[PDB]
């Protein structure tokens, strides 16, 4: 923001009032509704931050070709405001990218949502995903109650996971509802020490997710496809 | 059951105490089980009768032998209570017989219940094969409410079947209660004379069940496969 320091050449200006534009608070925008848990928004703007980073690629470029010629750009001499590391390392959100329809992009936040160990939202998402990929071969319907299209197709994926995957909709529903459930059943005493009911230790979890969860999602999927 | 004629020739009287057991009430019993839907004893009495029958064709080629050479059984002379036409006229029920798993035997039941147009229990059947076929994948199980088996995967034929196939389900059901009932709304009138609530004519069913009702369910069976 306070950019755009007094001696500024044209070929480094216009560079550099580019870098200066660079819609950062995107990218921040972008994780937050990932670690928030927000795919419908998340997986939206995968297209607008495709465009962002590509231009911050070739933004950069030619900034590491001014530092590599430190020599004729002395007017950088005193830019405590300028890092090269700091947006180069903007550039990483680049894997975080992939091209598709929402539906595959989402496909894909599942395995960004397994690599980083956030197991919660992982779950959701595989659980959900189906609902989305039956309508989307069913013609397509709104994630309300009153879409007949949903409701019943939300029934086959609920109904195929819980006779076949018993497991998936226990941690899932477990992880959602985390400490004080239904799921977990603790005791809470008279006393007010409150003592677990079930304990599905961190390995339990751990192992499930980041071993079975994409393989189990995929035997899913395969099995909505000829729906 | 009046045979066993005086004047008897060992070869003759061999073949003819066969022919006179013959379990003709079991193929009366198996019809029976059709017409009144038991396709459950209908199709396990299939291999049995695929006994009857392979035995009433080698009984009934000794007896047509016989009776090509009719100069040589003068025993037969008066024989009014002996009908070889009666016998080669039950050898027909050969084509209602096939060969496999109970599962396999009533996917052909399904065809023989759309040749014959009963329609009524042609669709019951495609309705229930479907959760049987599920059943069988998903390790096997009791077509009671209390197995989980059974009714999860009742919900996956329920629900795919009323979102894709939504006239399967009318047709099934509005056959299954006939007149008078929630499926058909008659007025009934204060006077009596009960005036119809929705049509649904003869070439109406017709047309489905006899056309659209086999590539139909070969449908659902193919989504159900990779369950």
């Amino acid at each position: 923001s306070r950019l755009n320091p007094t001696i500024f050449e044209e070929e480094e200006k216009k560079v550099l009032t580019r870098v200066k534009g660079t819609d950062v608070n995107v990218v921040i925008n972008f994780l937050w509704n990932i670690r928030n848990g927000f795919t419908v928004n998340a997986v939206k703007s995968m297209n607008e931050l495709k465009n962002i980073i590509n231009q911050l690629e070739e933004d950069l470029e030619k900034l590491k070709s001014f530092y590599k010629n430190w020599e004729e750009h002395k007017n950088f001499q005193g830019e405590t405001l300028l890092v090269l590391s700091d947006l180069d390392s903007t550039l990483k959100v680049k894997d975080l990218l992939i091209e598709g329809n929402d539906l595959e992009k989402l496909n894909y936040l599942l395995d960004l949502y397994i690599k980083a160990s956030i197991y919660d939202k992982a779950l959701s998402l595989a659980r959900e995903l189906p609902v989305a990929i039956c309508l989307n071969k069913v013609g397509g319907g709104m994630f309300d109650d009153k879409n007949e299209k949903y409701k019943h197709c939300n029934e086959i994926v609920t109904s195929y996971l819980r006779l076949r995957y018993s497991g998936l909709m226990e941690f899932r529903n477990t992880l959602m509802h985390g400490g004080l459930s239904t799921d977990m059943k603790p005791n809470v005493d008279k006393d007010g020490n409150i003592t677990p009911g079930k304990i599905v230790t961190k390995n339990k979890i751990e192992d499930f997710v980041k071993r079975e969860l994409r393989n189990y999602f995929d035997k899913i999927v395969n099995f909505l496809s000829s729906a």
